[PDB]
């Protein structure tokens, strides 16, 4: 496997989004993963509608919109629905709205998704290298997480009790510290222009490899 990977260098990652006061991290995590697959398949990089997921992949999928959801059930919604609209056609309002999906604005489809084995960072590395960005959940409730600015994030108080959906778009080594390159959805003001390098091969730090999954087209 390559020593380092950065899907941003392959034009497979869209701009960092700002979720605001709506707990739609799971939706942003899901579309980010599909966006990479879409690019890989069609050659075009297009942001997908996180709102579409918020408004439509709901109760039947065990999701609660601005109050939380799952990346895997979101993927299944896209599969069941036969598509997801583009972010441009169905803009993010950081609010729970009535489902307004319209296939005339479909920008991607999904045929299946895969959930990686719990806590295996070697398997996650392989997926990130061979398949593309992977949706994951991390424990982001520690004060240090919000204040992250640079370097490789390592928080002794972190746990494998995950609560925030984000996206791994690569991995590498910085000054002797292995890391996972994570795309967040708290805008460009957060961390490194919206990204955070989280400790890798440090005993599944913050549960990063606890619940990984990726979709395919
Ligand atoms: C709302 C949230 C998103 N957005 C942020 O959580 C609160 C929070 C606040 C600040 C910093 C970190 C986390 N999380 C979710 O949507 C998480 C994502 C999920 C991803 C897979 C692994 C488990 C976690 N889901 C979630 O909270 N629910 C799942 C569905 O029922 C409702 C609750």
């Amino acid at each position: 496997l390559p020593d380092s990977v950065d899907w941003r260098e392959k034009g497979c990652v869209t701009e960092v989004k700002y979720q605001g006061s709506c707990g739609a991290c799971w939706a942003f995590s899901a579309v980010g993963a599909l966006e990479a697959q879409l690019k890989l398949k069609t050659g075009k990089l297009v942001s997908l509608s996180a709102q579409n997921l918020v408004d439509c992949s709901t109760e039947k999928y065990g999701n609660k919109g601005c109050n939380g959801g799952f990346m895997t059930t979101a993927f299944q919604y896209i599969i069941d629905n036969k598509g997801i609209d583009s972010d441009a056609s169905y803009p993010y309002k950081a609010m729970d709205q009535k489902c307004q999906y319209d296939s005339k604005y479909r920008a991607a489809t999904c045929s299946k998704y895969t959930e990686l084995p719990y806590g295996r960072e070697d398997v996650l590395k392989e997926a990130v290298a061979n398949k593309g960005p992977v949706s994951v959940g991390v424990d982001a409730r520690h004060p240090s997480f919000f204040l992250y600015r640079s370097g490789v994030y390592y928080e002794p108080s972190c746990t494998q009790n995950v609560n925030h959906g984000v996206l791994v778009v690569g991995y590498g080594d910085l000054n002797g510290k292995e890391y996972w390159l994570v795309k967040n959805s708290w805008g460009h003001n957060f961390g490194e222009e919206g990204y955070i390098r989280m400790a890798r091969n440090k005993g599944n730090h913050c549960g990063i490899a606890s619940f990984p999954s990726y979709p395919e087209i």
